[PDB]
């Protein structure tokens, strides 16, 4: 993707993640009366954005490097979590490659953005 | 500084509203329960700051309220791209986040 | 004095949290004020236990600080209609005793 | 030997806390002052044993300490839970005999 | 010992199979034992040991703080266990393989953190 967008691309993928994140909480509330684990990535995959989110208000590179890296961290904590819940059954397969796949997504794109 | 007292509680009003629409109205429990939380700690950590005893912890609680206010612009944005409010209720809380924000940065 | 004012408040605060989970099902500003409210208390006693002056005013700067979150709680809870102006006054009258009280240990 | 025996002690008085607990919650549909002791009165037990695996006297004497405030704290909740009726002074006699015999132990350990 | 810029890879792989097992405790005590108090704080404190242990992935100060903190979750894990089999809701064998585990993560974060 060209370089310019990322940021701006990466803002918005969170967003859309943050919203497919509510929706995993429902379902593992709801649904598989899971309240412990759901807790936790509620949390850490809708701080991805907030994160993101304060990125792009910092007053210098370095704070916005900064706050980039605290979304990747929230990214890899929610990873830990979606693998946690595929290997204790309390998603499926399709549910738990959807979001993964989207999340790492996110990612490669802070990452790139970091390093960049 | 009394003028982002009244401006935060008033402010944590409006807050609670919203969340009783979502939670009456739109039967929306989540990211409800998250706006609540974050858009009436704002007048929380401004009222520590006033009695801070040292300008330190002053800056200190004031920057925590402006981060409550930046996650409760974050759950709004959320709240309008899911539907679950209109523009104008959009419009009209982020208006009243937007004063506090400029009144803290100015103190701060 | 103020150990058994802050007991007897610590008793007030969790059966207001139980009206406002139970009966106005609200979840989060109830979580705030149990939190804070029941703090003041532990806080004192801690204070009690200090082992240098300074450890005990802070101790006590704590809960004069959790005594300030309680009222701003308060405050919301009766604007937003969830206690009535009778109960506000009741609760927050003891929880503002609390304030003099400390303020008259640490400062005179 | 007051090692051994605060570790026995904090263990015994956990399994207490945890029956404490579950007569609150079932018997008493108590489930906000049963939640906070739960946790204090366990957390004694948890930081002793965080202070057996201490690296360093500071942080021997930190995990003590905390243990300490935990005590205190438990007590608290014990005269909360006496105040509203949920437990019997004798109840209450018995459950704050132990805290206090364990805040006496960790006293004399830290002080040594 | 195995080298030293292997313990945390070691350790985070070995976090996530922990709180594995952890979940399975929990479902056991729950499903089978109708024990409902200490399987679900073991629950809180076992799965949250490995979530710590990802996040100091991302100064030297915040990556010890944050295992410190995996290390105060492995050892209320351990509590937990320890009144596990004191009451008597899981066996001596569970007991000692499931504290084996979570000791040998206490062992991998000391060595780290020193
Ligand atoms: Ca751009
Ligand atoms: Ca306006
Ligand atoms: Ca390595
Ligand atoms: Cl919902
Ligand atoms: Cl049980």
């Amino acid at each position: 993707m060209r370089e310019d967008m990322k940021d701006n691309v990466v803002k918005d993928k969170s967003l859309e993640f943050a919203v497919r994140i509510v929706n995993l909480y429902k379902f593992l509330v709801n649904e598989q009366k899971e309240f412990v684990m759901s807790k936790q990535i509620l949390r850490s995959g809708t701080s991805i954005g907030a994160n993101i989110r304060e990125a792009e208000q910092a007053q210098s590179r370095a704070d916005f490097i900064n706050k980039l890296n605290i979304a990747l961290k929230e990214a890899n904590e929610t990873e830990y979590w979606l693998e946690l819940l595929i290997r204790t059954e309390y998603i499926t397969r399709e549910q738990y490659e959807s979001i993964n796949n989207d999340s790492t997504e996110i990612n490669k794109l802070l990452i790139s953005i970091i390093k960049t």
